[PDB]
């Protein structure tokens, strides 16, 4: 039965479910598809090679010897099958070779996800439908000409800065998501002071996972090493930070970004790193220091939370790693998804 769902709603159904970005993923990652196929992804698979990138680390800082390191190294190459052709595996004896596996298997358990949820289940009824269902999500379109839509098209023009505008952002849709179930399960921090309306961005291939199950923390089996501020959901208050976790091209220029309600509370404000496993008593969230901040005479207070839709100023700060600042909840329940955008970059050199 043909769907009733707006296009622009269909189209992203379409966008987030598609098996062949799924894939090129995986291939970029420089998985052996032959050995690995989607299909035969388990969650169990990914939580065993996070458990090996945690004994790489805890090995390489207890000083372990280098077959002791080589012998684990070729355990997480068993467990997740690479092609490297003519080139052989790189070995998983230093901190940056596991953040950036650790970020791989970040990136392939929403994967998993996506595809175990799109096999399963259930017909007479559209695909597209059956599928919108399955996201356990409210998908509705925002009027390009609503107050709503004004004032995140001004959040997304203010807070794009120049050192990353080697692209413009076109906002092309503008929907009001609310995931089933998670209303209720922020109504406890909701009560929270310093709630502010943050951008989250990734890959498309991580949306179908993301709608359905929420943002997630990395689970325990994931070496908290491998996170710049440990184990918690990451956000920024300028479009410009979270668009390049979009992972767009000249071939694929579209992403997808969210707006979510974020309960802070107190800030644990850091200008470096911080692998947080407990966070400090009194804390409800971390504050990564950025050299750049949006004016803070420019907020706005749309629904009660506080939009930093302020134009890119300098900060005090003055000693840090962070050109942007970052925020970071390490309680799944702390976020509220409010709205999900669909951006075109007009990618283009500036100096
Ligand atoms: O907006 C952001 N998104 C993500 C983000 C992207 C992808 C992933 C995943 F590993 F793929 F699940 C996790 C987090 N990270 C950050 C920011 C803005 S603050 C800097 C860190």
């Amino acid at each position: 039965m043909k769907s009733k769902l707006p296009k622009p709603v269909q189209d992203l159904i379409k966008m987030i479910f598609d098996v062949e970005s799924m894939k090129k993923a995986m291939v970029e990652y420089e998985i052996d598809l032959q050995k690995m196929p989607l299909g035969k992804l388990s969650k169990r698979q990914i939580q065993a090679a996070y458990s090996i990138l945690s004994e790489v680390q805890q090995a390489v800082s207890q000083g372990s010897s280098d077959s002791q390191i080589l012998d684990l190294s070729n355990r997480f190459y068993t467990l997740i099958p690479h092609d490297f052709g003519m080139k052989k595996p790189p070995l998983l004896n230093n901190a940056d070779s596991v953040q950036a596996k650790a970020e791989m298997l970040d990136n392939l358990l929403d994967i998993e996800v996506a595809y175990s949820l799109l096999r399963g289940g259930s017909s007479s009824k559209d695909p597209i439908d059956v599928n919108y269902e399955k996201l356990k999500t409210d998908i509705k379109v925002v009027d390009r000409d609503s107050e709503e839509a004004e004032i995140i098209r001004k959040y997304v023009k203010n807070t794009h800065a120049t050192t990353h505008n080697a692209y413009d952002l076109e906002v092309i849709d503008i929907f009001k998501i609310e995931r089933e179930g998670e209303c209720q399960r922020y109504k406890p921090f909701k009560q929270l002071h310093n709630r502010r309306l943050l951008w989250h961005g990734s890959r498309t291939t991580n949306f179908a996972g993301i709608l359905s199950q929420g943002l997630r923390i990395a689970p325990p089996e994931a070496p908290v090493t491998g996170y710049m501020f440990g184990k918690g959901i990451y956000f920024a208050d300028m479009v410009s930070k979270s668009a390049n976790y979009c992972h767009t091209s000249q071939g694929d220029p579209i992403g997808l970004i969210l707006l979510g309600e974020v309960a802070l509370g107190n800030m644990y404000e850091l200008k470096h790193a911080s692998h947080i496993s407990k966070l400090p008593k009194g804390k409800h969230s971390v504050k990564g220091l950025g050299k750049t901040t949006p004016d803070p005479s420019a907020n706005i207070s749309l629904d009660g939370v506080d939009v930093p839709l302020g134009t890119g100023i300098s900060s005090g700060v003055n000693d840090t790693s962070l050109l942007y600042n970052e925020y970071i909840v390490y309680d799944i329940a702390q976020v509220n998804l409010k709205y999900l955008l669909k951006l075109k970059f007009n990618f283009k050199t500036a100096h």
